[PDB]
């Protein structure tokens, strides 16, 4: 079994600084060798240099830097689809949400059947036409969903995504902050998901069970894992842009990344939004690069019970 | 719908000073904004002046402040009633619990067949003749309930005082602290209860659907939800006078108050033993406050799916 | 009902300096005083201070004081055999978790069909042939196991130790730092276990049930308690050689004691690696001892509705 890993060190999907040191603070936290005790054979991509854009104005005199997003996720497309063409499950290391237009893109361009499993405070599906605040990481399941295209303006840069995932390929788990269109985009759209609220009703491992009936319970897919850390409650995971108080515990969290390792259909991971500068001690940066190494060795295979 | 908000910042239910500050601090944080944010239409009393008693003397050398707590809940029901009368749903922010006399009794005045539901670490139940401290905010229920009458000696202030409650018209989320008496009494005169332990067993889903079905089973009542911070884990509502390890969580706490809002039936609330003194850090004060404000919004809708 | 309380101030088993200061910690923690509360007539051993070995040089240059312990531990058996014979149900304060060899070995001298529930972050079952540490304290279930001895090699000062009970007799709790070899042990002896991700899936009430059924479901039996404090999350008791984070909650911990206590069959409890010297606080150090004696009062009868 091959891993590959790509540092994607995107901030400007947001307006925060220090984002973009999340590829570092994962790796210094242990990642590598934690994969390589696994058995994963790995293939590390470093971390990406994205072509910058001059003039990278707001679109319609709101949406920031969106040739830098597109032409970034671009980018980072093309290096994930040769790591998944290559055989690699390919795990990118964030940087802000939006970095998941470009690692579902290229995931997608080899796996077109994919599935996403979405883990977030955040249903991530503003458009461009709904945002009130014009951050990209707040936005990117818009451009991915073919439902949704004919309410997504065309922005700058973002002409080369062929949006195909159907809105019934994605679930999320964790949801507890939802903006009123992405309630109403959630809803009109049947989309699936398990809000802290479904979890306190269910418990983990239905909400589990019941994500992979919704998605592979006909047949198998490729999961595509993109997993905010703030889905996690602040006071596991402190240092990160929008944290939401009352979110997963860590042992839900743990529980998820197990039963998407049981699958055995795992293909493509994110592991996003983890920003140690906003950490008030260096403890509280650490502990959260902690917390993100310890969802990706789940996801490939760490168990409790040895 | 309309939403009445008294400050009633009564303190000599017990013997800790600053929880007369609770109002305050509740207010500071939020509560009117979010309250209106849900579209309620908002009548706010301010918080009330009570009249003090001089030389309100201990009764039988044990009972503190009976006078006080007698006379400022006599006035507390008169308003209460009052903003019941007119069509809104009341909101008292407390204060000690001693006030739930008042907003109990009041509320009962115009809506006989309310139901009770006590959210609380600690029953409240020791008479005049049980308690071990003296504190009246430990024993509100007794003066309430029915079936307990001939068992609760006539206080001096507390003459005005019929109980308005049959013992199987409420309901306890949370208990973790209960004195042998109070045990006692919850047993003798089988008032139903759902303990921490109990929450450990059939988990918070479960705890609410047997809640409803005991109080609004065969019919719909308005709901009166008496809601102590305490009832929360002290990790969560530090500054409070009678913390106990192993409360509700956080998300346990919305989940309450969701299903409070989903019934339709919620009538008056008191949100009450909030004490920012107790807190070591201005940290832990606000936190408490913004607790309780997060209680008080979920009670009248606000979602965790938006 | 009668408690014996013996302080077996061990920390050989292990090489980290401080959890020979386990039962003075408790004790400050007013353990004597809540058991009496409840009812309990208390003998006090006090501490015992164990029998040195010159010269206990490593045994195959990696297993670490092994006469110390052995004799530590025969002298403990001596200890508890004679309080269990005199009718006490018997709690050792410790202390390295070494000495439940001396505990369930003196425990079983009377009470031969005892089962174990063993609560604890770890299985403590590898042998001398597969720790990778040499530490006792990792290692006294495969000492105990009567299906392992043609596994196990003798030790100097182990000759007069005897397998005690079957594999099917001890159900372990709370499980999620186990070693390979460990875990080969598990499932080749077909030894039962909750681990943490068990927890996750069944909740601890169907946990606590199903450990009964397994233990004592066709027969009464005593019950030996050997509760590692590590099995609690460490961010609720910090002051332990070992912790692993993502464990029992407060609540689950109090839930698990109050089930031993309902069975009417505890026998002997061990309350074991409790190590004030590794708080980096006295509020971590004191709240971990807390911990301890809220353990062992519920497990003595302790509610949480009085
Ligand atoms: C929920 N929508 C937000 C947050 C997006 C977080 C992105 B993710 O990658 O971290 O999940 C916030 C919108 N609210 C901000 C506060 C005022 C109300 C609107 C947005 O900016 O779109
Ligand atoms: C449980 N009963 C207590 C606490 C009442 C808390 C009032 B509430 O409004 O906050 O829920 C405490 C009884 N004491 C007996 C043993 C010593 C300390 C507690 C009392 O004072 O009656
Ligand atoms: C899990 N086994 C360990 C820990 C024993 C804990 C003893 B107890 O009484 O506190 O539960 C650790 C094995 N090591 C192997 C990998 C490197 C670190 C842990 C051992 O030393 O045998
Ligand atoms: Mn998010
Ligand atoms: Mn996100
Ligand atoms: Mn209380
Ligand atoms: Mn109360
Ligand atoms: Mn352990
Ligand atoms: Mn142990």
């Amino acid at each position: 079994h091959s891993v590959a890993v790509i540092g994607a060190p995107f901030s400007q999907g947001q307006k925060r600084k220090g984002v973009e040191h999340g590829p570092a603070a994962i790796r210094e936290a242990g990642l590598m060798k934690r994969l390589s005790s696994l058995g994963c054979h790995l293939k590390d991509f470093g971390d990406l240099s994205f072509t910058p854009v001059p003039k990278d104005d707001l679109y319609n005199n709101l949406i920031v830097n969106p040739r830098s997003v597109g032409l970034a996720n671009q980018e980072l497309a093309e290096v994930v689809s040769r790591a998944v063409s290559d055989g690699y499950s390919c795990v990118t290391l964030g940087g802000d949400h939006s970095l998941a237009i470009g690692t579902i893109s290229g995931h997608a361009r080899h796996c077109p059947d994919l599935c996403v499993v979405w883990v977030d405070a955040h249903a991530d599906i503003n458009t461009p036409l709904t945002t009130s605040s014009g951050n990209l990481h707040g936005q990117p399941v818009s451009f991915l969903l073919r439902e949704l295209q004919d309410k997504v303006p065309q922005l700058p840069g973002f002409s080369w995504i062929k949006p195909c995932i159907s809105s019934a390929s994605i679930v999320y788990i964790g949801l507890r902050d939802v903006d009123p269109p992405e309630h109403f985009i959630l809803k009109n759209y049947d989309i699936q998901y398990f809000s802290m609220r479904d979890i306190d009703r269910l418990g983990i491992q239905k909400v589990m069970e019941r994500t992979f009936d919704l998605l592979i319970g006909k047949r198998q897919r490729p999961i595509h894992l993109s997993f905010d850390i703030d889905a996690f409650d602040p006071t596991l995971a402190p240092a990160t842009g929008t944290p939401v108080v009352g979110g997963l515990t860590y042992r839900e969290g743990m529980y998820i990344a197990e039963e998407i390792h049981n699958t055995g259909l795992l293909s493509a991971l994110d592991l996003v939004e983890v920003n140690p500068q906003l950490a008030t001690s260096e403890e509280e940066a650490k502990t959260t690069a902690n917390l993100a190494v310890d969802v990706i060795a789940s996801s490939f295979g760490q168990t409790r019970e040895g």
